[PDB]
């Protein structure tokens, strides 16, 4: 009787349960499952808390996500094949919706599938080791509702614990006298925190572009962004503007290698995320940087020294739900045997192919559209609902104009679904007046 | 060959690397040693760091000392007795040294030893595993450097961990809602952060105590400490009062089980710790909440479901430096074949005896004292010079005194050393003044 485990129940998680129970709904015979997440409860990222560094049993605290993130880009590029957006809302919404809402989104599938009971909540796995005599992974974990430490055998196992939470922080000199707060994005909360002070932002990503935007939406009296190699280049407003890089800071100012200076109030490490697995050894343990193509991962997913382990969403995302989907369909249709690997020489040689291509991308029309034929490569493997992928691409495309249009109110445009062709009304607020972040607020008129 | 792991060098793995250190001198053959520290240098929480939450490697932020922090009890009550502050100084100094001092110190007697040869910096302890049918444990590190995960066969471990380093978060009502700082006691940096705000602190020990006191030191505007059982008790300043348990917060406002409420700027939890043994199954981790005396310790220290395994420093503490040493001393012997064990059975009976005795404590002077005898107990089985602890007793005794007397210049105070006899002068300037945390500025005659 085979036995997955699953690490993680965020949205990659959630979609390799999804995927087992849809076979499962068809009629086919599936394997035994077990999930175990950390949280008390699912939806990863999308899952908010107030606690910060390390969470109530100890553990790194897992959430970047802070009060009034809103969707980075279209909900049309990131809507499931299989549980759209009507069918979950039974109304059109806008196009931007508040972390909240996605996180309901997200839920509801997973509801509707009635895989929560697969899950073991408050359980931190702390290692996975393959043994080769028995051709077995013990998955050893720490259940914190009954503070004991056990051990269980598996098959398979499918890493969905994320990369965008056990933050890449750099020192600059000057760092242990500095007098105002420094912290990551990764512990960015309140913006309210920062009203009325000048905050320093380290970085050229979306982490800078959005909690600067923040920040300037909930009242801080001035904002700097600072840059390593290129500027973000938007047009900022009036008290905010982009420098060359922080070369040092001391008590109260900070030192930009441009030769200007200022008092600064809060230091915000806007600096991206490291892969880090904790609870794997070397022979399992994958070491890439944030990337469209990380190396050893057949297909993207099948960990190509020990192939009966796989890993979800490990990508950079530009498409996101849908990827973790296509990925998580792929996955389960290897472990069923609906799609027998080949060598691990034709591997090699396949991820060899794609690592070349990756290498050529320079636009960032050309990155989403490379993502996009990844995609559309998975979802013809499978039997994943085939969207329309170049419609999806053509979405981003027009999400891109919007931002240099208007970095402050790209969030007030409305795209079609590519699932259901229902086009999202606007939404009833303009988003720099929309303060109230709940889902009552935005699902509510006013 | 028999192998020692020692895991941390803080004072405890320091003191354990000392007593061997020690023996070797002496003319013994000791067995090899290999010492773990996930930092990139030794001294435990008396290493600063400006990082807060995951450190650099994405490995828990270790210490939880923060700026101008300086010894909250009497130097004399903690000095080595083999490597006296007359040795390491070459001079009288005050009775309560900033934290750069008091590391400076420690560092000194393991710089004198030449025991840093012995440690891999920059290396986190993963896991220990006891191995049944070779009677070794394995340990399994992740380099930092190299970024490599390995493992090495050992044949006794000493843990010297902490255990004031994995905080205690209790979540309050609202806090979700909130809109200015919340941080544990843990994550808090420079006072300066909160000059001119109105900061509640969570608590009523000596986290609270002395945050408050930094809060007020450097200029926060109002301070108001809350307790769950009963108030600290102390005269506060005039811009800071005690009042009965918060019990909800909303968007910036706290509410008190006093029927009180107020506008507060940023909450601090001043909760305490948790022992988070992250790398131990349940055959070898210690589980206990703060105390003198936690159970399954022989002597405080043989872990006794597998007594090929020690714990360093896992008390409360009243007494610290000279307390580890004299467990360090006395691990050593067991180690090396000194102090043959008595049967499972013996060392439960002397265990509970210990634990009945500290069940009966009520008083202060009565929970130094029995500490002290425990000390007393150790050091005589042990070469450890034996120092006057009835007369270190009578030091805390006078502290605590002071501490009733003034909250806020109990460490202008000063004492003589139990070690040397040598008086302490008074410092240059008063703690309240004292603003430069530097060991220059204290070392220096003006
Ligand atoms: C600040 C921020 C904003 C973002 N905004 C968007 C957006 O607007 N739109 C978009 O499409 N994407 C966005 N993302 C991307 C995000 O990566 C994905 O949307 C999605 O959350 C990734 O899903 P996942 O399940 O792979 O990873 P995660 O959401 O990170 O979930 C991983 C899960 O693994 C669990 N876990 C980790 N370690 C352990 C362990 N040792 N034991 C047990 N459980 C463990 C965690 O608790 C968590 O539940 C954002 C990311 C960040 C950081
Ligand atoms: C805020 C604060 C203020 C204090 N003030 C005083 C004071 O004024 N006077 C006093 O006497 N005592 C004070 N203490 C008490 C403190 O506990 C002791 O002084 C002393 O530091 C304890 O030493 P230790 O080596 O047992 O633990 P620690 O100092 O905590 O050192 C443990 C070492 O283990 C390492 N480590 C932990 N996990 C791993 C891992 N997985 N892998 C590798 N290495 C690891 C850490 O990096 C660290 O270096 C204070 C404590 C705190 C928290
Ligand atoms: C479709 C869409 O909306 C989309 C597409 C892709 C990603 N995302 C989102 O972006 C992700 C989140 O993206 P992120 O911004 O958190 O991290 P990254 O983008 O990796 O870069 C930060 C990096 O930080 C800077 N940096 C690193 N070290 C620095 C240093 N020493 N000094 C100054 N700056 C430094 C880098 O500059 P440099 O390297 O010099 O430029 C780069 O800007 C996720 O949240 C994902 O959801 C969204
Ligand atoms: C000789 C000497 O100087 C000495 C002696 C011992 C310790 N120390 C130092 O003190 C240590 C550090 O001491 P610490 O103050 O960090 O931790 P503890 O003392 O364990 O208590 C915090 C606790 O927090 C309170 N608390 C817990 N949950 C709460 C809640 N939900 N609401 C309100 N309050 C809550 C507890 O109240 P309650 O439990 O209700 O009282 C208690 O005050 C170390 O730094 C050590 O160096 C020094």
């Amino acid at each position: 009787a085979t036995r997955i485990a699953i690490l993680g129940a965020g949205p990659s998680g959630m979609a390799q349960l999804r995927a087992f129970q849809s076979a499962q709904e068809k009629g086919a015979e599936i394997p035994e499952l077990v999930c175990f997440e950390k949280q008390a409860d699912w939806g990863g990222q999308w899952n908010y808390t107030w606690r910060t560094g390390l969470d109530e049993n100890g553990e790194p605290v897992h959430s970047s996500m802070y009060r009034y993130l809103w969707s980075n880009g279209p909900k049309e590029c990131l809507e499931f094949a299989d549980y759209t957006f009507d069918e979950h809302f039974g109304k059109p919404i806008a196009s931007y919706p508040p972390r909240e809402v996605l996180w309901d989104y997200i839920k509801g599938r997973v509801e509707k599938a009635g895989v929560r009971k697969y899950i073991r909540f408050n359980t931190a796995v702390r290692h996975v080791e393959f043994n080769e005599d028995s051709q077995t992974f013990t998955v050893t974990v720490q259940d914190h509702t009954t503070d004991t430490i056990y051990s269980a055998a598996f098959d398979y196992v499918v890493c969905c614990t994320g990369h965008f939470s056990t933050p890449y922080v750099p020192e600059f000199e000057g760092f242990e006298k500095f007098g105002g707060r420094i912290l990551h994005a990764h512990d960015f909360r309140d913006a309210l925190e920062f009203k009325d002070k000048t905050v320093l932002l380290v970085g050229s990503s979306y982490s800078a572009e959005d909690i600067g935007s923040q920040c300037y939406k909930y009242g801080a009296k001035k904002l700097i962004s600072c840059y390593r190699t290129a500027p973000m280049g938007y047009k900022w407003p009036e008290n905010w503007d982009e420098r060359p890089n922080l070369v040092r800071v001391d008590t109260e100012n900070a030192y930009f290698a441009d030769g200007s200076s200022e008092k600064v109030d809060a230091i915000i490490l806007c600096t991206g995320y490291i892969h880090h697995f904790p609870f794997l050894n070397d022979d399992l343990r994958l070491v890439t940087n944030n990337r469209l193509w990380p190396l050893n991962l057949y297909k993207g997913v099948v960990w190509e020294d020990n192939p009966k382990f796989f890993y979800i969403g490990m990508q950079d995302q530009w498409y996101s739900f849908n990827m973790f989907d296509a990925q998580a369909w792929y996955a389960r249709d290897v472990i069923m045997g609906r799609l027998p690997l080949p060598s691990k020489e034709e591997m090699k040689a396949d991820s060899m192919a794609w690592r070349e291509k990756e290498l050529t991308l320079v636009t960032a029309e050309e990155m989403y559209t490379y993502q996009g034929d990844y995609i559309q490569n998975l979802i013809d493997m499978t039997d994943y609902p085939s969207f329309d992928i170049p419609a999806t691409n053509k979405t981003f495309l027009e999400w891109k104009h919007h931002k240099k249009e208007n970095i402050m109110t790209f969030r007030d445009h409305s795209y079609r679904s590519l699932m259901t062709g229902t086009m999202a009304p606007k939404h009833h607020t303009p988003w720099i007046d929309a303060l109230d972040d709940s889902l009552e607020a935005y699902l509510s008129d006013k």
